[PDB]
């Protein structure tokens, strides 16, 4: 089993400059408790994305895609390819951008939070990939995360 998870302004842009421009707490909990003890495959950017302090992400396996062979992660696996991070039963597939379109072939799970914040896409975000007709979406009712921004989950999922 191959997930992606990620969270996406109605717009569809997930980062902004390195970042995220909003940060829900709930979507923080809820992304933690979906990969939680399995394997998160990330960017390198996506890597960098983290403190220090704060990597790798506990109770995960973290393995983050580099083209460069002798770029160092340390706390995770750094592979060359996608196809060798995906040994274990269940792996999830952390973000950015890049990493979801390669991802995508070899995914049967999106677990999507919609951030309802009115965000235009610009040049140079990293997006959501585009889900096609083959996947089956299960949408949550529109909730209020204590940081202001309304929220909501979707499930999408494709044998
Ligand atoms: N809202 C959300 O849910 C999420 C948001 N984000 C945001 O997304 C943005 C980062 O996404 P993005 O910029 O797309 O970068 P990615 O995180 O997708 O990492 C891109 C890097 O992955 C490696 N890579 C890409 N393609 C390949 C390949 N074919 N073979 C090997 N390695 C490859 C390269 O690493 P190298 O250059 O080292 O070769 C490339 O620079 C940030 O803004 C981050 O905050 C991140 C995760 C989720
Ligand atoms: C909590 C933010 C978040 N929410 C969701 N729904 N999915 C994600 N993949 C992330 C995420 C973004 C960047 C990193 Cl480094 C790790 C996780
Ligand atoms: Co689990």
């Amino acid at each position: 089993m191959v997930g992606l998870i990620w969270a996406q302004a109605t717009s569809g842009v997930i980062g902004r400059g390195g970042d995220i421009p909003w940060r829900l707490p709930e979507d923080q909990a809820h992304f933690r408790e979906i990969t939680m003890g399995h394997t998160i495959v990330m960017g390198r950017r996506t890597w960098d994305s983290l403190p220090a302090k704060v990597r790798p992400l506990p109770g995960r396996r973290n393995v983050v895609l580099s083209r460069q062979a002798d770029f160092m992660a340390s706390g995770a696996e750094v592979v060359g390819s996608l196809e060798e991070a995906l040994t274990s039963p269940e792996t999830w597939v952390i973000g950015g951008g890049q990493v979801y379109a390669l991802a995508l072939p070899y995914a049967t799970r999106c677990e999507v939070t919609e951030v309802d914040i009115g965000l235009p896409r610009e040049a140079g975000d990293a997006l959501a990939p585009v889900l096609d007709e083959t996947w089956r979406g299960e949408t949550g009712e529109w909730r209020f995360s204590r940081s202001g921004l309304r929220y909501r989950l979707y499930s999408y999922h494709r044998s």
